[PDB]
Parts: C-alpha cells; sequence; structure tokens
C-alpha cells in the first residue's frame, strides 16, 4: 500500500509511481524471475481498486501483440534492459521506439501499442489506473481486415 | 417503447432476423422517423433492456459514424430505405467498402471494425445489437498515422 489519492490516477501521476517504485527494490526484487520457458513473468506488486502494478520479466521470445487497455490510462519504466514500445500506424509503417533501462513513458486510455524486442534479462515496471480488467487484442486477417476481441486479463 | 423479445442475448443470426422483421412490420418504427435539418444523426429507440438494443436510424447524405467497434456487442443492420456504405478498415489504407441496399441486411460479431456512412439522403435503418450496446470504441487517426481507441459509454 502506497500513499495515493483515492481516485484513479491520471498518466503523469503513473509515471511517477513507476519510478518511485523502481527506486525501491525492496518491494520488487524479491519477485524478479524468469520462466525457462512458461508464461512472460508478472508479479503483482500493487492492487486496489483505483491502481494495478505489476512487475515484468522479459525473454527475448515474449510479445504482447497489439492491443489496447480499454478505459485504462498506464505508465512504464525498464528497470533493466530495453523494451520495444511500437504504435500502429495506418499503412503500415509501424513507429518503433526503444525503451532502455532507466526509462518510462505513460499514456492515456485511447493507447494502442505492443510490447516486444526485449533484450533477455529485461525488468520493468507497468502500473495501470483504472485497474486493468478487460484489454482489447487486435488481429489482422490474411486478408488485411482488422479485429478488436475483448478479453478477460 | 418495448418489444417482446426472449429473455436472453442473441447471437448474430437472432440479430439479423430480428431486423428483417421489424422492418416488415412498419407499425414498431414508422412513426420515429424524422431527417434533421441539422444536428447530427438522428436515432431513435425501438427497445432496450438488459439483453437487446434496437435503434431506427435517419440518414442525410453527410451522415458518418466514423470508424468504430461495439466492445463485446454482436449486431445486425437491415436497410429499409436508400442505401449505406459498409466499410471495414485495411491496414495500408484500402478500405473494404460494401453498399447496403434497402432490402439488404447484415450482422456481425463482437470483433467487428466498421464505419457506416449514408450514401442517400432519405436512407433509413434497423439496427440491433446483442449484449446492448453499452460502451463503444470510436478510433482516430493523427496526421502522424498512430491510431488510438476512445473508449465511450453509449448507455
Ligand atoms: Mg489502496
Ligand atoms: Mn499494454
Ligand atoms: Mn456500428
Amino acid at each position: 500500500e502506497l500513499d495515493l489519492p483515492e481516485r484513479n490516477l491520471d498518466r503523469r501521476e503513473l509515471r511517477d509511481l513507476v519510478n518511485e517504485l523502481a527506486a525501491h527494490p525492496e518491494r520488487w526484487a524479491e519477485h524478479v524471475m524468469f520462466p525457462e520457458e512458461g508464461g512472460r513473468h508478472y508479479a503483482s506488486l500493487h492492487r486496489d481498486a483505483y491502481v494495478d502494478v505489476w512487475l515484468l520479466c522479459w525473454r527475448a521470445e515474449d510479445d504482447t501483440g497489439w492491443h489496447d487497455h480499454d478505459i485504462s490510462s498506464g505508465a512504464v519504466r525498464v528497470v533493466a534492459g530495453a523494451l520495444k514500445e511500437c504504435n500502429p500506424r495506418i499503412g503500415g509503417e509501424h513507429l518503433e521506439t526503444v525503451v532502455s533501462e532507466g526509462e518510462s513513458f505513460s499514456f492515456g486510455p485511447d493507447h494502442i501499442h505492443r510490447l516486444t524486442g526485449a533484450v533477455h534479462g529485461s525488468v520493468s515496471i507497468h502500473a495501470f489506473s483504472p485497474p486493468l480488467w478487460r484489454l482489447g487484442q487486435y488481429s489482422i486477417d490474411d486478408s488485411g481486415v482488422m479485429r478488436r476481441v475483448s478479453v478477460s486479463y
């Protein structure tokens, strides 16, 4: 439990949150784990009615896929390693951005992105507000038409 | 008002059956026909409950829904009069367009992304959603090309 307001957080507060937490390894160091081949390691660092905070440990094999967070704003802090944040572009020229250790970014609830290209041993802290309850997972058929599946997580 | 429908969700086929049968019963919707001189596309509610939403839409040639999805709602359209253009997005910009003319209908599942543009003034269509259309995702494109989905409450 942290000293946060009794409400949903905007993306500026979420960014400060992931960084403040990166600066307190005492609360996330023990949850680091790189499954040799299970699923992308999730570790709840704090969950309440207003915020979900996760620690993610990445293998080179991990990819979120194109997705959105419905109504949830979000922030990411790379603790170690580096991630690839891609934002969709109609036309196929998808904007791609390498986010290196020490760096962080945030976004509002309308964000569509994909996290991948994780160098082995990468560690990141992800916070969502309101809590992440439903996501939209996009897919493109062989023909080219795009879909959005609402999923539970 | 309210239609006498089952107390459960309807699938795509049932939603298409519904909009087609309502077209054949103008007593249920003829009175709600209206084409705004100005003030946004006209929507009139025919039925809203915990399982199904039904709307009558009256189109002017300018009207446009924009690119959007229906979250978890399956849906169906019947064009009663005139015609609409049903566009489906394509990464590349070559969006798939399809004129839906009077008498014609189509259904879709919850994963559908589309845009409907009124093709002719005086067009009228019936739209049904199950589960109810209480949340809608409206897509936008910045000149950078980056696309974003704004979730909206339509309940
Ligand atoms: Mg709390
Ligand atoms: Mn995400
Ligand atoms: Mn629609």
